[PDB]
């Protein structure tokens, strides 16, 4: 329904998984992104085209495939859906 839930739900797994590696630079580079994401879908002022430039998940669905496919697989769609609601595109799958 909303990509703020998609997001918001990585966040919980990845909690766990820097847990286990509290220092990862690919865990931060992959959260860090779920911060603008979210910010951006609340504020209007700030930059939303970049939501498009970024791009997170390829690093995740990599190193994270088989390590962490939870957060890998959060991520993926996580960008995914912020990409059309940067410029406004309408979102739904399967």
């Amino acid at each position: 329904m909303t990509p703020i839930e998609y997001i918001d739900r990585a966040l919980a797994l990845v909690v766990d998984r820097l847990a286990r590696y509290p220092g990862y630079e690919v865990l931060l580079s992959a959260e860090k992104q779920l911060q603008y994401i979210r910010s951006v879908l609340l504020d209007r002022s700030l930059d939303r085209s970049a939501l498009h430039r970024l791009t997170l998940g390829s690093i995740a669905v990599k190193e994270f495939d088989e390590t962490d496919p939870e957060l890998s697989r959060a991520l993926k769609d996580a960008y995914y859906v912020g990409i059309r609601t940067g410029r406004g595109l309408k979102v739904d799958l399967p």
